[PDB]
């Protein structure tokens, strides 16, 4: 008689056309512990909205899940993912960078086995810009048309900390609360504005559907987004014509400012609830082994966080593993693992307020008004 174990990850992970990278590794897993009897059922959901899913109802929720870091927190407030120990907790500490097992890590203790860097970067059509050019979000608009999804918090983020806005510090220190407060965050928002005023930029949506098709017509040049829709793009741009690269200055008042991303991970977490912890845990192992990453870079690109991958050769040679080591290294900030959700509710209807046409429109005339309300949201959201 079999047990059933019940896996939720991404539908790019669950698709044959792409190797179905988890149901393969599952498989895998199955195959090397002959002693488990087992067989395999596979919710479709991303990484993105792992807490909504799992937190509403950790023991209806999937036995093994693969989720993003910064949902850590509620996760476990929800009593909805497994304290990790001996060779599982080993292996996060041991073949992972110390930013990468902190990713995972809560009051000491390690929740999760990271899979791959969570963060994002730039992607570019080669016929419209140059190296020199990316360098730059300013020249780009100068050249081309350029998108970003600035009513998803995730992405806004980058704009505010380019400028020494800051969550929780140095991310770490929740008594220090979110700071866009003042002339300093004033200025970004006045970049914004600017940005929606000028006629090469395109607005991206939330998930980012509409900067791809734009890569696809010409409309869009410059999309800001990640490694799983690597292929994607490759599809949309022709691979001759895709550039990848990390994220650009953005000038504010005559100085340059390096606009900075969250770099987290996402990892695969084991529910409190499964029948069979034995199994689950050395399934989240397995998962986030070193065979498990490279297969998930040849089947579908996603680049490894495990160390040991970093000095192959096709992985040191890909352009997305090298923009995302890049943006970690130049062009980011760790994610923060206290909880943002007052942050990514607030976001999304600030990020729209930019929009021509808006109700509320943020304006240069309102701008200060604006980024005060937003800050004092944010900090509202904490009491
Ligand atoms: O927008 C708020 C949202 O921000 C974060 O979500 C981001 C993910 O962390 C990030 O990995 C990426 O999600 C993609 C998956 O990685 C990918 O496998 C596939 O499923 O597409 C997802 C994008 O559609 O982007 C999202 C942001 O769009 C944060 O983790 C969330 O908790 C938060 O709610």
């Amino acid at each position: 008689g079999k047990e059933t174990i019940t896996v939720m990850g991404p539908a790019e992970d669950l698709d044959d056309a792409q190797g179905a990278w988890l149901k393969t590794e599952c498989e895998a897993f199955a195959k090397a512990n002959p002693d488990f009897n087992i067989e395999f059922k596979y919710v479709t959901s991303s990484e993105s909205d792992a807490k909504d899913v799992v937190t509403k109802d950790p023991k209806a929720a999937a036995d093994v899940y693969m989720f993003a870091n910064d949902q850590l927190e509620p996760l476990i407030k929800a009593n909805a993912i497994a304290k990790l120990g001996g060779d599982t907790a080993e292996y996060v500490k041991s073949s992972n960078s110390e930013a990468m097992a902190a990713t995972v890590t809560y009051d000491g203790d390690i929740y999760a086995v990271p899979y791959t860097s969570n963060t994002w970067f730039m992607y570019y059509d080669k016929r419209v810009f140059s190296e020199d050019d990316v360098k730059s979000l300013d020249t780009m608009l100068t050249k081309g048309k350029v998108s970003f999804p600035f009513d998803n918090g995730w992405y806004l983020n980058a704009f505010y900390a380019a400028n020494g806005c800051t969550i929780f510090g140095d991310g770490t220190d929740k008594a220090a609360g979110y700071d866009f407060s003042g002339d300093k965050g004033t200025a970004v928002t006045n970049y914004i504005v600017d940005l929606f005023a000028n006629p090469n930029f395109v607005m991206d949506n939330n998930e980012g559907s509409l900067g791809l098709a734009g890569l696809k017509d010409g409309s869009i040049n410059a999309y800001f987004n990640g490694n799983w829709n690597y292929d994607k793009v490759k599809e949309a741009l022709g691979e001759e014509n895709v550039g990848v690269a990390a994220l650009p200055t953005i000038n504010i008042g005559g100085k340059d400012c390096q606009l900075k991303a969250f770099l987290g991970s996402k990892a695969i977490g084991v529910n409190p609830n499964c029948k069979n912890q034995e199994v689950a845990v050395k399934l989240a192992a397995f998962l986030g082994s070193e065979d498990a990453q490279l297969a998930h870079f040849k089947l579908r690109g996603q680049a490894p966080v495990n160390k040991d991958l970093a000095t192959n050769e096709e992985v040191a040679a890909d352009p997305v593993a090298a923009a995302m080591a890049k943006v970690s290294s130049d062009c980011s900030v760790a994610q923060p693992i206290i909880d943002m959700s007052g942050y990514w509710d607030a976001a999304t209807p600030f990020g729209d307020a930019f929009q021509n046409g808006a109700e509320g429109q943020i304006t240069k005339d309102n701008a200060a008004q604006k980024t005060e309300d937003f800050n004092t949201q944010l900090n509202d959201s904490l009491k």
